[PDB]
């Protein structure tokens, strides 16, 4: 338990619009924290259903640019029920049309951020696929009466140089901290993981304790370190985190047992998204009894299959599914699945909308095709994003296994060897990616 | 056109949800009728709340005469203007003791005198439509109406089941008939081209139904059942027939569109088979402006290990294993064992998961988990929520049985239709 | 410090409506949770706030019959939910019987344990800590208790606790060697010895922590013919042995049950320095109904020791310790001294009062060079030009219905919507 | 009659707040104008975001140059908990610019997102304007027109008349000529017969003039032709784009509007309004209204406390402490705290934000500062007291010299029409003779 209590002394502020390429082309037609995600959700939700679930409702989302579409989610899903609690969109830039860091997009906004009158922020990052009960994190940022708590845990070597690692007395506080180092830099970072509680197997398995990239800072020592101490930096993890521990400040770390996944890379956001479909029980599951994931409101019907064969899949809300054989996938929300198509390993993105019957025959007489996967078409190992057309015979098997390549004007990109077709793009029939 | 005052001011919807569901039973047992699941992932009382709220109708309240946990819960979480249920009797249980409409509507007039409005729109809380009251209400208000009456028009075979009026050339009633046959069936011939229906269809439906949806203005209304018929037990055959009587402006508006009265098993089974309809269903829950409302739950997409579905609809946060299934709907929450064939049914689905830990204890005993077990065949049946169907259970009714009642066994049976009761525990092995 | 979260296992329910006899004629055309306050409230905002405040979000309020009004009331102003439950279904009993009738409901929530608020009192409670002591000592009942003095003590239901602060004794009004029996050390409950000394008696207030299966088996299986908690559940289900604790309340707690003390208590507001109790607070403040009513006018007026609410339209006129309601009208010349004037559920336009001055009828509010002394003016009273209440013979009661009023305790009170013609003298 | 599509899902709220707000100064003094509070318990914000919803219009968003942490707590209580209201500001800092911005550019820059949106018409309103209006039959003139522009029209004299931007009309309404402030000859060559547009035949001649009122309605195209194509470098929108629009043949009607209309963009206009409601006849604005009031954010705040107080013409807002004092013409806002013997004539108070506890006051007394509110003994005449104001007793803030204009924020005040306006926060010791 926390007193006063985390609805009115913790301010949460996430760290969305990163206005990077790592995610691209699924960041290509709109704002990050808009991408969506398994199935019936977005990026956005993770955060802000964490926080809610953790009965933190002052909530401010930090974004590159304004989306009509990432309000209108944001709104209708958190905005109409929070007595003063609210879900705001933070922008950076007046416009898509241009850079900046985690410490620059928090500094610009500190003259809102110091009006509240909260005991600490909670800084999340808007791209982490993660349960988390933040009170308990928070209540050891208070006990240990530190000025920073950093979230960390058991990391393994090959993912340790992606990361930010730290090395701590056997109070948790942190002694040494290092930023995605390398070399004999990162070997030193090599520690004994038993004190976290790591058997002795596993532990030598993951010698390391990598930072989640999330922190609990009490409010004065933010203010102190953004204006005063470190005016230049950009970076939190880089050079804020780092130059507080070097000046002597209370840096807590505070470690997670749960399951937790960045998915800032199409990759690791492919690996995560198929990763709900694994039996017995998925790693991550965003229902919960008593911390689901919640998202957008949108009374869609029963999703209907006229002849489906579905293996190791779930299927979002509102499909339109025919005659067809789906693998291993992810089918979100809204998708329409033609006769005969085969989707393998994939992740559908869904649709926005329906098309009418009527809207069906305007595009036919035009050449043009409809909405959704077409007739005798192959998906595989693939991201299909949202209103993506594609045509007849259409197959996605990358036969040569090319790993990279942008085609924007083809309508897709491939990166990791995952044909990603973008958003809203047409993918004429016959085509063979 | 526009109303003026607007619908959301100056009307107030009083929804019939039903008396002691005796029509419905046992879908109806200890749960009042408006809370009986229905299309995989709605409630029947969300049909008329829906139409009310997509009509600009805010303040609602929900008529019935015993109430329901369940109802009150969805009701709460789901809207709530307002909508709030006037129960007759505070109990969840089946009263065994008879309230007609009228009845209903007497009881509570004291409450709904306190509403600042024009009119009150009565509606029937066991039909399966969309529609759009608004033009209805304006109608009402530009004929002068103390009551207007939607007329669904239909021919000489599905006639002799309604309530049938006769119009003069104005759309204004000036008869009733109740069921009629022979020759007073037609005598109650009527050219439907005046109400806006085109002649081929006129003559192919010359009678014209009520269909229990009505406005009537508010003045109307206490008149009619404190002082005109302080003894009418029934709203839609005493009173209005009653108001046309004493020469009151009782006006006929016609309803264009899909509509099917689904407070009977069969019926009930057949409008929710009916959204599997190819090449497409006749009524759609889902619709672009006006939408089927129903409580935002929050649940997963559903997971299916390795599922065979031929025509069927798959409700939210699904379990499926591998299994067969076809031409059925399946609710919300279900939990498909491995082997299990389900045709032509109707699964409601379950309030809730069972933990891994209630699975457990579940195992301890040997006990029967909420869902459909290993092996199971399920046939033409509706299965009530959280029904615990052992391995090996094979309900497809061999024998034809057209009506039977096995509460005790935990079902019953209605124009072969079998209905396993809520919370069910069906053994394994077991064949029904 | 409630774990789990009170908002998630703990279900309020308020026992308001019952009757309410003693506050006629305020509930005559009317709920009793719906009894205007203030100037600005209503009853049933202290408890519904008091919950809210003490992270208690599932509320039910038990009330007589329905009231479009309360509703309208509740809607406006408050997972979480907050619904009228009434026990009748026309406007035309014990505290047990009330929420027995609803077990069927209460019971299927997933809480740990009920809170029981009944009785209309004026105080302000955090619910959380009464919910911990419940806890801690795996009580089956927590019964808040209020300490008291030998004198008031034989006046209420006392309880005699242990060493152990658990009630193992009660006693309605006692007396001799029996009031002496019930006496007890309040120390142990928590208070200090000077106190304690002076108030050696705790009595209940009506306000329970019952956990859930103790209260469905004990309404249910064991006394299901028990008509009041009070009088009967609680003290049965400790004979039975059942751990029932007492959890001590030391704060302000005024009962506004008859016209005299909810006169006093209204009029309170306007205590010197620092009244007893203060609708708003920082940390709990009362709430109620956004109306968006506009700031008070007063064209010329005189006020003394005296609170105006909202949207007041006031011309020339003295208004003297006395609470003025929101939307109230005062005429000009208007005299107003110790009155609770609780306004009007809306405002008359020019339109519909140079309607009725020429129907030979009265707009609403405060006519033309009134005088209002030790009265209760409730919503929408229409009063005439010249009128007088003064009540100049001290009459104590007076039932005059017909005539728009009734006189208690000396304090006359005109029913809402009466209409007093011009020149009537009281 | 009513809009099809109705104005929520087809129309868009676009206000224009403000930019540095030099001219409300210093009640602008790092506080967007939007935020500045109105009529004791409002925000100018208030006025057209509740004409807006009171007008079924759902989806706004509020241009301001700068930004303000108030402003976005104000939105987000009374408003935020159907669309949106979202502040676009063209610059994240709650400092007050010192560059220019047009409102021209103002929606250039966000033009991308106000395309994003599938509206038919952008309904602009400026935001410092005091009046009550249905949005409704104005858009519905709009559409029936096939108009490209319409603009609300107000009649005025000759002696009004030169101070806005005049309209000619021909004899069906429509807008064919501009005029910025006409006077002499120009001024005379803009008279119209309002009664062409409806207005009665008496007052069209008593007003023989019409101005634009910073009230338009575009349909969504003509937005982005007219900005983006036809005039990129127009900086003022009312002034600039929407001659130039009548000016290239445009379709541009003119809609009469009716009743009170004030613009309160300066000090001396905005006191007197807002001392306007305290007449004691009838107010010409009122803020409450049975169909469309004025909403703001509930605060719930306790019923005023009045010791000793003599009030004359005057309205009081929520939660006042009132001691012994005296209170003639004069606007009070919320928390307001008067202690004993103060006068306050001819003035506007604005409250303050949250209250100060005994504790809190002893820790003053004790270091020999002023609480907030207004002190002992003090006499405030034709003042606006911003927000939090601490003055301490026998203060008297009266302007002997009768100066018309000075500036003195080091001191906590500016005078401007011979009003004293004490800055937001200002600390005025004792004896302290304005
Ligand atoms: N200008 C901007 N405005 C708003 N949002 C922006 C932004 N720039 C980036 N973001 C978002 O905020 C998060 C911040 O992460 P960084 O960009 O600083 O780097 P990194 O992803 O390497 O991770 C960090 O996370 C890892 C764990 O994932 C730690 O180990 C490491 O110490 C830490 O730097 C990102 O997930 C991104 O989506
Ligand atoms: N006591 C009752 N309270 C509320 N609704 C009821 C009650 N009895 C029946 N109903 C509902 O009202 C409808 C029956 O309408 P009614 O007008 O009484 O028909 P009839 O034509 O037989 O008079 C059905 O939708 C039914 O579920
Ligand atoms: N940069 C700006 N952004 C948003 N609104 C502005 C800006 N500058 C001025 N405004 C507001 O818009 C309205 C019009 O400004 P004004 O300078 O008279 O130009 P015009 O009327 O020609 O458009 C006023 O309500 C003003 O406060």
């Amino acid at each position: 338990c926390l007193d006063p209590d985390a609805s009115r002394s913790v301010l949460g502020i996430i760290l969305g619009g990163g206005a990077g390429t790592r995610l691209y082309p699924l960041t290509k037609k709109r704002a990050k924290p808009a991408v969506p995600l398994g199935a019936n959700y977005r990026l956005i939700d993770i955060p802000v259903s964490n926080c809610l679930n953790s009965n933190i409702s002052k909530i401010y989302v930090l974004t590159q640019f304004n989306s009509a579409s990432l309000n209108r989610h944001l709104s209708r899903a958190y905005a109409s029920n929070m007595n003063e609690g609210f879900v705001e969109v933070l922008a950076a830039q007046q416009s898509p049309e241009n850079f900046q860091g985690t410490a620059d997009a928090v500094r610009q906004y500190l003259w809102l951020f110091e009006e509240h009158t909260v005991l600490e922020y909670l800084i999340l990052a808007g791209d982490h696929l993660y349960r988390m009960d933040y009170e308990k994190f928070i209540q050891a940022h208070r006990e240990t009466d530190a000025d920073i708590t950093v979230a960390a845990l058991p990391m393994d070597e090959k993912r340790a140089t992606a990361f930010g690692l730290m090395k701590i007395d056997e109070e948790g506080r942190i002694i040494e901290f290092a930023e995605k180092p390398q070399g004999e830099q990162l070997q030193a970072m090599k520690v004994d993981t038993t004190i976290l509680g790591l058997d002795d197997k596993r532990a030598k398995e993951m010698p390391f304790i990598a930072s989640m990239g999330i922190y609990v800072i009490s409010k004065d020592v933010m203010l102190n370190l953004l204006r005063d101490k470190f005016p230049g930096a950009n970076d939190f993890g880089s050079e804020v985190i780092p130059g507080a521990t070097s000046l002597g400040m209370r840096v807590q770390a505070y470690l997670y047992d749960g399951y937790w996944e960045d998915i800032g890379t199409i990759e690791a956001f492919y690996n995560a998204n198929l990763g709900i479909t694994k039996k017995p029980v998925p790693d991550f599951s965003f229902y919960d009894r008593s911390a689901p994931i919640y998202t957008q409101p949108r009374y869609l019907p029963p999703s209907k299959m006229l002849d489906a064969d579905v293996t190791d899949s779930v299927i979002g809300e509102g499909c339109v599914i025919k005659n067809c054989k789906i693998h291993h996938s992810v089918v979100g929300l809204r998708s329409c699945i033609s006769e005969g198509a085969i989707i393998e390993d994939s992740l559908l993105m869904g649709a926005d909308y329906y098309e009418t019957d009527a809207d069906r025959k305007l595009l036919a007489a035009k050449g043009s095709v409809p909405i959704g996967i077409g007739k005798n078409c192959h998906i595989k190992r693939a991201i299909i994003d949202k209103n993506a057309r594609i045509g007849d015979n259409v197959k996605i098997i990358n036969k040569d296994n090319v790993q990279e390549a942008a085609r924007e004007t083809d309508g897709y990109f491939i990166k990791s060897g995952i044909v990603t077709v973008i958003k809203d793009a047409l993918i004429p029939s016959g085509i063979i990616i």
